[PDB]
RNA sequence: GGCCGCCC
RNA sequence: GGCCGCCC
């Protein structure tokens, strides 16, 4: 019965307060909450874990580690979904700030964000389209694509070599 | 029916391969797996999150972040249990290495470690005693105690000020 | 922050 | 790596 006003929030690093993106760029992909703002990568450091995920999916590859570019806090993980690299920001690494309300809060779960702060809808085709080529516009961002491509390649090889048993 | 041989393992940083401690120093405290080797702190970087845990316990305080001192990977969290500061290492940040077997493995859960690698028993009084003054022997370690004491102080104040409502 | 269970 | 539930 208690509905929020679905305001716009800034999503900030809870360690150094740098802003990653606005709330309206969060979209879900089957319970995975991802950022579909192509500018977000500028604010993220991408680094290989040098270990393939134990969850081996073709559609939904958990790949490189993502850190705040400023302070290097671990803020989530990059995925490859439907051929597209996407940042998944951890809700516990964020602070949500609303300017007009003069309010700032943390939340323990993304479902708490949806309940208390702002609505989050399912990502659709245009969201994947706008993110597909987001990493080819800055030298820093091109180096990040190299990491992701390498992790994705090893992920695919691990899945192929396990399927060799079957 | 399939029993392991309960060998000694080195617990190493999965990012940089620095050794934190031996397996025989892991002990559990009510499903929390902690390190009771007083030398381990030398290998850990302690940093305030500057945010009190949402789990407010008198007996079991989750406190400062712990990182590998060498490579700064997030490897767990420090707790205060029974008046004692203890490192809790994340099982997913470790690689387990057994020299005589010539073997090295990751595990996804501490219960998998117990099932496949080595037994882990409940911590007892002498374990807390040996850890009580582990942070007063190096300049680096004394600075770590300052962080922990500050986080514990704010934790206690947060719990006291919430209990003010009741 | 942790444990275990289920699911992706 | 994530989701949700329970527990510490
Ligand atoms: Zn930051
Ligand atoms: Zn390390």
């Amino acid at each position: 019965r208690l509905r929020h006003e679905n305001k716009i929030y800034k999503l900030m690093c809870s360690n150094c307060s740098k802003e990653f993106c606005k709330s309206i760029y969060i979209k879900k992909v089957f319970s995975n909450y991802m950022v579909f703002d192509p500018s977000v990568w500028r604010f993220l450091h991408v680094e290989s874990k040098r270990k393939v995920s134990k969850y081996l999916s073709e559609d939904n590859q958990p790949l490189s580690d993502i850190k705040c570019f400023h302070c290097k806090l671990d803020v989530g993980r990059a995925y490859k979904i439907r051929g597209t690299y996407l940042p998944q920001l951890s809700v516990k690494a964020l602070t949500f700030v609303q300017e007009s309300d003069y309010s700032s809060m943390t939340k323990a779960k993304w479902s708490d964000v949806e309940q208390d702060l702002f609505y989050i809808s399912e990502a659709i085709e245009d969201d994947f389209r706008i993110m597909l080529n987001a990493l080819s516009d800055t030298e820093e961002n091109i180096e990040k694509k190299i990491v992701l491509d390498l992790d994705s390649r090893q992920h695919n090889k691990q899945l192929e070599m396990k399927r060799f048993h079957i």
